[PDB]
């Protein structure tokens, strides 16, 4: 019905032309609080960003936060069963740059993921997750400092599309019949009481993702792009991802064979560095990141694999309490921590706000406000090195001081 | 045509009745050499097993090895394009207990996996992979000793079924048309130039796997069974796996709520221990194994997830050079390392034979030859503690002696 969103009177809208953002001194930034621990981490992110912006520009610049709604809080604002109001999608696109806390997705039934809904409806086809080591962060591995990677996760297709039917349903039986009788499929071991999902992977979806990964490698003078896939078992989806990725590198970036292949080199047109384009089968890759972390840099992979890789890598540098991300499309960008709503901690002021804070760091950098972004990095490193940290770091360390979520936010500010 | 397999004159066939193996003193055991590094690890496994058997039983018992064929070597024995002769399947079933080196599966085209073909054709629906720490093994993690888990990976369905069509093929277009027009599917982002795979998960496939996992937990007095799944995003496949797994625990093993759930406890009828039945979402699980390894024990998961988990966990305890496995069905069992053919090392006598050797350890234990199995464990621990090890361990250690694959086999024997 009537919108409950309040456009800030003091703010102005970020604009986009020529693919370049025009960010005013007083930009309006929509944010979603998030379900569960969103109630803890979001207020910490708001105060930390505001402090970094104030310290960097001395009042010349200020973000006008505009709360928008999705998830539990939306049902309370807009009414029962309003989980994702249309205006939320419209406002994120209109305002160009936004940030969200995590959203709860029920298992085995219930609503489809609102996080996926946002990514899909806004065509935010890049899930960008940098994973790097902050000095002083406790880690289960001996050399966390060797992990410095950037995940480019395809964000619009794969088994994530949400195409599936429940076992014993008329639809599942309908699909199973089609597959067996019309497609001559014989490899369904138990066609009765059988759930069915569909996994699509397209040339266009692949290439736009890999193109972004390669451009990022060029823009940031990175060393390599590794295509991760399970293309021996899934030849026509994951295997195609690998083939299209290599093809894209050759056709658009001049990739050439390294010593007869199969890897390619792409010459960085800005620095002259030869960027290696390579690939690793996904299961083997989960060992490679632990046993040979220094050999990997930019990672390009499909939706599901990227999901797994995000948590696995984050764990090497302290866990998903320190794992930022962004969902990026051609028209807008929605910043977002890797982690979920961790309901068991929700409202305890306990979890690590580092992830959403570092997602705001990416947002600020995205906005060209690099000085403010630098202060967040500085404050984060300062607080961790001072061993004043949240429970997830404290349990992996001797002699640390346990801080609440809110207190760790203050610690970051104190270290700016 | 004419079989090229030679049945050993001195051996006798293992038999099965009442689900119990009757293993003669002179059992015939089929083995497949394997492609690639199979040429290195298989001869080491043969000599190590023979030594353990000789030392344990002083000539009273002896394995009559019978080479059978699949993969590259089969094409050379039986002719071009004979990759998996029917007799190989027949002989594994007939002889009840067999062991294989790894087999090469091409990426993005070429033959479908022979490893999967064997598992599927023989209905070896359990992929059983124990992951534990051998003292003295180098590791990227600080506390590898906290990892002591057993993977039960569903081995007959999931996206592994091999049901998929190539982008732009008549069949893919046919399936895409069916999905869009007859099933009203709207979530395929790019329906053109689009590969398509099918992911089936059934009640029966799930329950037989989880039943085995729970029985193993009972038989070995383990602490918990964790169901790993991505059931928030794949509600009707992975989410169903989780639901059926819990249901099975309740209906067949008397599982009861722990403090109002969602976890269950299953009382061990032999020891009285309460076995915890729980679940973790798959991405989060890849952090859990690193940050809270001691909280996990028996793992039950679907085909693909188990594939990933096998390598990720193995890496915590030295990598897939020390990662054994078994494919187990109701009628026979085929032992097999977790690792592949690593073609870049093939024939260099370089890789770690530990994995296939420890798979033979499982085979021996499976045969009730526990004394021989114990000697393999002892020799393995002895060689590693002596820091005489293959390249994969040597690079993670200071002051080790680098051994060839064959030499490490001798080192194991020397330490029996
Ligand atoms: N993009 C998103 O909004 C998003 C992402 C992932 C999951 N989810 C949703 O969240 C719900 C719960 O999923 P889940 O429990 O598997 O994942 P989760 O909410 O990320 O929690 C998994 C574990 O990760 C650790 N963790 C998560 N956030 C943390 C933080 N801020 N600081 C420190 N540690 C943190 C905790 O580990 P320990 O308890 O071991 O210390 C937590 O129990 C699901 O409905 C899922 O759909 C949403
Ligand atoms: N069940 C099977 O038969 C099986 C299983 C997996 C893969 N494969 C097949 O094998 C082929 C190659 O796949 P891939 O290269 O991704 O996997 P891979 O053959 O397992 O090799 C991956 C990496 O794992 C390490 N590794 C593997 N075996 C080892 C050993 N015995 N000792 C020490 N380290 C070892 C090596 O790591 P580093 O080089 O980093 O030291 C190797 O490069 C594919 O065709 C695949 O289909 C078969
Ligand atoms: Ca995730
Ligand atoms: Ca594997």
């Amino acid at each position: 019905m009537e919108s409950k969103v309040v456009v800030p009177a003091q703010g102005k809208k970020i604009t986009l032309q020529n693919g370049k953002l025009n960010v005013p001194e007083n930009p309006i930034i929509p944010y979603i609080e998030g379900d569960g621990i969103g109630v803890d981490v979001t207020p910490a992110m708001l105060k930390v960003v505001d402090a970094a912006v104030e310290k960097a520009y001395k009042g010349e610049r200020k973000i006008s936060w505009m709360e928008i709604y999705t998830g539990e809080k939306s049902t309370q604002v807009y009414g029962q069963d309003v989980w994702l109001p249309a205006e939320t999608l419209d406002l994120i696109r209109e305002y160009r740059v936004a940030i969200k806390g995590p959203l709860t997705t029920p298992v085995g039934g219930g609503i489809r993921s609102l996080n996926v809904a946002l990514r899909q409806e806004l065509d935010l086809y890049i899930c960008l997750r940098p994973v790097r080591y902050y000095q002083g962060t406790p880690s289960p591995v001996k050399h966390p400092e060797l992990t410095d990677m950037v995940i480019f996760r395809e964000n619009s297709e794969d088994i994530y599309a949400g195409i599936e039917w429940k076992a014993d349903s008329a639809d599942a039986e309908k699909v199973i019949k089609f597959l067996r009788e019309e497609m001559g499929v014989k490899k369904i071991r138990f066609p009765e009481h059988c759930g069915i999902g569909i996994k699509p992977c397209s040339e266009e979806g692949t290439k736009r993702l890999v193109r972004a990964a390669i451009e990022y490698a060029i823009a940031n003078d990175r060393d390599s792009v590794t295509l991760v896939h399970k293309g021996n078992i899934m030849k026509f989806t994951e295997g195609a991802f690998k083939d299209w990725g290599y093809q894209l590198a050759r056709e658009e970036f001049g990739g050439e064979l390294i010593d007869g292949g199969p890897w390619l080199k792409v010459k960085n047109p800005n620095t002259g560095k030869e960027i290696v384009i390579k690939d690793v089968i996904a299961d083997a890759f989960l060992q490679q990141i632990l046993l040979r972390p220094a050999e990997y840099d930019v990672i390009a992979c499909m939706n599901l694999n990227g999901d797994y890789i995000s948590d696995a890598l984050a764990a090497q540098v302290g866990g998903i309490g320190i794992a930022p991300g962004a969902n990026i499309g051609d028209e807008c960008a929605l910043f977002e921590a890797t982690h979920g709503t961790a309901p068991k901690y929700a409202g305890q002021d306990k979890v690590n706000p580092g992830s959403i804070i570092l997602s705001a760091e990416m947002m600020l950098r995205h906005m060209g406000w690099t000085e403010a972004a630098d202060l967040i990095v500085k404050g984060m490193e300062g607080a961790i090195n001072a061993k004043t940290v949240t429970y997830d770091f404290e349990r992996l360390m001797d002699g640390a001081k346990l801080l609440k979520c809110s207190e760790f936010g203050d610690a970051i500010i104190e270290n700016m």
